[PDB]
């Protein structure tokens, strides 16, 4: 599998290519995800709550790295995102979970579009 | 299981009670469904398309019987809705699938909220 670095600085890698429908901006998508800090510390997983996460792709209600990075996935796909801080939580971080200026790694599994 | 007839004329019956979170107006819910006419002719199923159906419960983008009927389901539950035409497609029906003045029967499986 290849790694793609976009103009924004996002990096992504398809760990498994999906066989289903393609995710496009505008669609309401459902995913499972896991998030880690660059030291390997897991900070969150939707699988731990057994609760798929739904959002409007390109809707501006998730961090920029997600809105950009989930586009192009196919249902059944697992994509790994490496999100630099300007496309995540930037200088502020996310109180008690994500430090200031953090690069974030997510694995995203696309369940439906 | 019991059958409930609401003030609107909607009838619903919980074929299986869900064990997960309750569906409330406002939530974006994901379901599988099958739809039939009162003579048992199947007109649609999301299972046949392998494509779960997401919608905003109470958002007015589904027939009135759905917006009302899916409220109160729990994740994992299967609810049968009997929808009179005034809470469905009324006198117009829906070209080449649902005739005028059709009572509709749906089975709805709540996948996520
Ligand atoms: C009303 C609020 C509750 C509402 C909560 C949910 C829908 C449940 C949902 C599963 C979130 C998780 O709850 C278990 C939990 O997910 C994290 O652990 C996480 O993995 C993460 O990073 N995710 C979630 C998955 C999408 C990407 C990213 C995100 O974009 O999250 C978004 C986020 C926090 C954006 C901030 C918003 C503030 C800005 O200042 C900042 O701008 C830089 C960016 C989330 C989706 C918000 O849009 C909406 C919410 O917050 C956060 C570390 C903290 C967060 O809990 C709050
Ligand atoms: C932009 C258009 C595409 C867009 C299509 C999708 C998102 C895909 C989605 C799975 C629909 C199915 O696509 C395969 C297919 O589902 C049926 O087979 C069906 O089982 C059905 O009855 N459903 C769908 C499940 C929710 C309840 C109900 C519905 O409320 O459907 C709504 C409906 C048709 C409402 C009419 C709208 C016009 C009014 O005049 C009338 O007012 C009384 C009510 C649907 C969700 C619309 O909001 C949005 C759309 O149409 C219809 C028999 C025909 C319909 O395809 C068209
Ligand atoms: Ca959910
Ligand atoms: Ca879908």
């Amino acid at each position: 599998s290849t790694v793609v670095t976009t103009e924004s600085g996002l990096k992504y890698e398809d760990l498994t290519e999906g066989s289903g429908a393609e995710a496009r901006a505008g669609q309401t998508v459902s995913v499972h995800y896991t998030g880690w800090l660059t030291d390997g510390q897991k900070f969150d997983s939707s699988k731990d709550r057994n609760d798929p996460f739904a959002f409007v792709l390109g809707g501006g209600h998730v961090i920029k790295g997600w809105d950009e990075g989930v586009q192009g996935m196919k249902v059944g796909g697992v994509r790994r995102l490496t999100i630099p801080p300007q496309l995540g939580y930037g200088a502020r971080g996310a109180g008690g979970v994500i430090p200031p200026n953090a690069t974030l790694v997510f694995e995203v599994e696309l369940l439906d579009v």
